[PDB]
């Protein structure tokens, strides 16, 4: 027993990842198979930021001006091309430690763990959610740039996310690994609006029942309510609408707990109309949101990679 | 910028875990050079566990009895020895993938990363604090006896904990690696009183410094305290009393943000006398007491390892 934001094991991904510099300018790639994705932004100086014609910096780059070292090895660049806001450099050799693995573009509300890496090199570990608005709320200093976000299923890691910047709100934004942004957001130093943000109301509910699983039951009471109730007090409170697509997703902890969606939903309703009156849950004075259905289910079951 | 609960990467840890088996239970176990570490209970059967003589049972086994699997491969042992709560297996063959390793007994207050682990296999990892009465608040199911606690400097991973058993609370207790229990606890499925617990104050400290850092500024205040007067109130809410090797430790990140550890001492009196209201601080709630002042500075200087 016990929850904690428990991220994937990191080793699959930490033997590929790598440093680029291009000009004075330093960052994270990934090395898989002979290519090495990187953000675009590596080809840019600070005369650029603005608004980067990242096709014309590109035109005077040749494969010789990407220098790739993988721990203390340098890697032999033999092609480059710009693929979206990604630019992937074709090296000589195939990374021997190349898990098995997938390109994903996740939907908001879905969770992934993040790599930080400073200079090709691994600094931590830590779990988080795309935000409805495509945002992520991390931790990410300058030479963050090219850290990946994953999900490992077996043997197979699943990229979904590449660290392009940190917007001045102080929130997160990046790309799939097929250099499309998450959200509106372009890579050029603008002030540029995420717009409204949402709570994960499906991933509240799995949280509540990991609470019950763990034996955290005060906020339980004796009502229920709607679909069409709930999602009025969810507008409200500016919770994303719950679906039946959610409310099947929540059918195991349903099932194990024997609390029904719906009769979860009014708990949540009272809590969000009340508030905690200064108790916690799981160790938390909020409700928490970054954790899917998937995921109580993995922690609460143990699976392995 | 931003603030997370960071593990160090998993991945020299992952390549030290196997599975040990005794008769019928299956836990982890550590290899490192040609010894794998695991929790000596794996020799207990149900009838044992109110109060196993370790002695005897560890005399009705010999080498052969020990199945140490690394992934698909089976290690050779070639001797045994039990050290206070732990079994010490001699194998035929060095971890190829041991890495420059130390063991360590942290002191209560300190954070480290755990990799849980079932079956030999890793499930996830996240960072926790010994707590001041020596328990941990963990994620650990069935299975996951064995799974270790480290930190990283450089390339030199210090094991500091060992995973043993689940108090009735719900809250795990284990060993360092020399198999000696952090706090009062025993290898026996007893009740057992865990001490008093306090928050680690030094660390709510260094918190509301990354806080400032982070520019979550708010709780900052026109008053000051002193060391006696704040130890009063720390006193009242079982707050750790601060110490001036505290305030010593806290010095970085004072002279990073030129406000003066007494100073923060006296916004940290206001939050606890008058709580957030409805407020957030790295959005959390409450105070956060799992960051050492160590932790804060890795995390806002982006070290590697
Ligand atoms: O290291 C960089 N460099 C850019 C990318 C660059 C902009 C202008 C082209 C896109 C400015 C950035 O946003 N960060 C950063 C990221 N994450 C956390 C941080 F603290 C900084
Ligand atoms: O898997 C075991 N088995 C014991 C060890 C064993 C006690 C009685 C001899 C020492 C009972 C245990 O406490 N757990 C466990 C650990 N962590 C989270 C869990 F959910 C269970």
């Amino acid at each position: 027993s016990g929850f904690r934001k428990m991220a994937f094991p990191s080793g699959k991904v930490e033997g590929c990842m790598v440093q680029v510099t291009c000009g004075t300018t330093t960052l994270n790639g990934l090395w898989l198979d002979d290519v090495v994705y990187c953000p675009r932004h590596v080809i840019c100086t600070s005369e650029d930021m603005l608004n980067p014609n990242y096709e014309d910096l590109l035109i005077r780059k040749s494969n010789h001006n990407f220098l790739v070292q993988a721990g203390n090895v340098q890697l032999r660049v033999i092609g480059h091309s710009m693929q979206n806001c990604v630019l992937k450099l074709k090296v000589d050799t195939a990374n021997p430690k190349t898990p098995k693995y997938k390109f994903v573009r996740i939907q908001p509300g879905q969770t992934f763990s993040v790599l930080a890496c400073y200079n090709g090199s691994p600094s931590g570990v830590y779990q988080c959610a795309m935000r409805p608005n495509f945002t992520i709320k991390g931790s990410f200093l300058n030479g963050s740039c090219g850290s990946v976000g994953f999900n490992i299923d077996y043997d197979c890691v699943s990229f979904c996310y590449m660290h392009h910047m940190e917007l001045p709100t102080g929130v997160h934004a990046g790309t799939d690994l097929e250099g499309n942004f998450y959200g509106p957001f372009v890579d050029r130093q603008t002030a540029q609006a995420a717009g409204t943000d949402t709570t994960i109301t499906v991933n509240v509910l799995a949280w509540l029942y990991a609470a019950v699983i763990n034996g955290d039951r005060w906020f339980l009471n004796r009502f229920t309510t709607t679909l069409n109730d709930f999602n009025l007090v969810a507008m409200k409170y500016n919770y994303e609408p719950l679906t039946q697509d959610h409310v099947d997703i929540l059918g195991p902890l349903s099932a194990q707990t024997g609390i029904a969606v719906l009769d979860m939903c009014a708990s949540l309703k009272e809590l969000l109309q009340n508030g905690m009156n200064g108790r916690t849950i799981l160790g938390s004075a909020l409700l928490e949101d970054e954790f899917t259905p998937f995921d109580v289910v993995r922690q609460c079951s143990g699976v392995t990679f």
